[PDB]
């Protein structure tokens, strides 16, 4: 039998594995009695390996762990390597795979690292895993399922409930990297830690793992994290964060930024007619009545104007080197702008619609920036990295002409922040 086989079994290879010297790790289930829970005293448990076996080696390839505590049904024994048929160091049983309950031997929300491989990840296993895990500063690192499988499906889902979400890319330290038995892993991390790690996904522009994450972090109850790094992106000048938003609008996931951005990300991504307010003059732009030589129009800033097919423009926006970029279209005319290739005696340039769109300075980025409740805009020039910016001067008819500014317009979005508004 299972029992007598274990019983008969030689005891846990406690030179390369460390004998935690785990009192209920050489006796069999004992959950109905009161039990001494660990850990002990007011610190974490450093580590539970959920079906671990110890360190076993097999065909050149390491699983498991030397010092970590080892959940296993109770007459499990060393599966495979020099050491099977032994018993299991440091190990903590359950009465079957199926109960997976834990409870009589671990206290809730006491373990510093869950690592969990090769066992199936039933419901009621995902369950005592996010049982046992601390939620404040918890890590669980899944080995060797696939992204797509049930187990992965039972244990994002218990961890969501309790507050830990995948990080996609996570950087692990060397003690957790030594399982060259998987080939695949899934890092699950502490409110707090995934918040840190999707703000700098998006700012180190590696969109493809910011993407992972936020899609799984809002279809497993971490809405309040998303919302946050979300707030942080377009609250504090980052262009990156329209980046990301270009790649959640394209690839699958409209819905967060329907759900999360603010409403104006919708106008921009989908090349809506729109109102570009210059919000310190309060003004709508507009192109100038007539050309110059070139069959190029200024830009101006109406002092009246804030309704008319004047003031309408959209957005084009496209992909270039890991950012996304945008052209500036004018409407009334389908015109493009950019700015000028000779400065004024401040290093000022004039902003000009044109026809023609194929030069870099017709390219624009876009910084979100807030002052207090209000979205804004910076708008600065690809090839200038010149920030827009009204004339402190008006014209005769209260019109301001549009430059760009010869210095960084970043220190101050009340003076250089757009408002855009949907032009219908």
């Amino acid at each position: 039998s299972s029992e007598e086989e274990w019983e008969a079994a030689s005891e846990p290879d406690y030179d390369t594995n460390e004998d935690l010297l785990y009192p209920y790790s050489p006796t069999p289930y004992f959950g109905m009695y009161h039990l001494v829970k660990i850990p002990i005293g007011r610190g974490l448990l450093h580590h539970v390996d959920y079906w671990g076996e110890g360190k076993v080696t097999n065909l050149g390839k390491i699983r498991g762990f030397p010092q970590s505590y080892n959940v296993n049904e109770q007459f499990a024994l060393v599966s495979k390597g020099h050491n099977k048929g032994k018993q299991i160091p440091n190990r903590i049983p359950v009465v079957s795979v199926d109960d997976s309950d834990t409870s009589s031997y671990i206290r809730d929300d006491s373990v510093k690292t869950v690592t969990i491989s090769t066992g199936p990840i039933t419901k009621r296993c995902a369950a005592d895993v996010a049982r046992i895990v601390n939620a404040s500063e918890g890590l669980v690192v899944a080995y060797g399922y696939s992204d797509n499988s049930d187990d992965i499906q039972n244990l994002e889902r218990e961890l969501g409930k309790k507050g830990l979400y995948y990080g996609a890319g996570y950087e692990l330290p060397a003690d957790l990297r030594t399982q060259t038995e998987f080939s695949t892993k899934r890092v699950f991390a502490d409110a707090s830690s995934i918040n840190n790690h999707l703000y700098n996904l998006v700012t180190g522009g590696d969109y493809i793992n910011a993407v992972k994450t936020v899609r799984s972090l809002v279809d497993n109850q971490g809405s309040d994290v998303c919302r946050d790094v979300v707030s942080q992106l377009v609250s504090h000048g980052i262009k990156n964060a329209m980046s990301f938003a270009y790649k959640l609008w394209h690839e699958g996931h409209k819905d967060i930024v329907e759900d999360y951005f603010p409403s104006e990300f919708q106008l921009i991504l989908d090349q809506k007619r729109i109102k570009l307010i210059g919000k310190h003059y309060n003004q709508a732009l507009k192109l100038d009545a007539n050309v110059d030589r070139y069959n190029d129009r200024l830009t101006w800033g109406d002092g009246k104007d804030n309704t008319s097919y004047r003031v309408s423009w959209r957005l084009i926006s496209l992909w270039e080197n890991n950012n996304v970029i945008f052209k500036i279209l004018n409407t009334e005319h389908e015109m493009y702008l950019k700015l000028d290739v000779n400065v004024d005696s401040y290093g000022d340039r004039k902003t000009w619609g044109s026809n023609d769109s194929s030069e870099k300075r017709h390219t624009w980025y876009l910084y979100p920036v807030k002052v207090g409740d209000q979205q804004l805009f910076l708008i600065e020039n690809r090839e200038y990295r010149q920030g827009l910016k009204l004339d402190a001067n008006v014209d005769w008819y209260g019109d301001r002409l549009v430059w760009g500014n010869n210095g960084t317009v970043a220190d101050n979005p009340e003076y250089y922040g757009f408002i855009i508004q949907p032009w219908q």
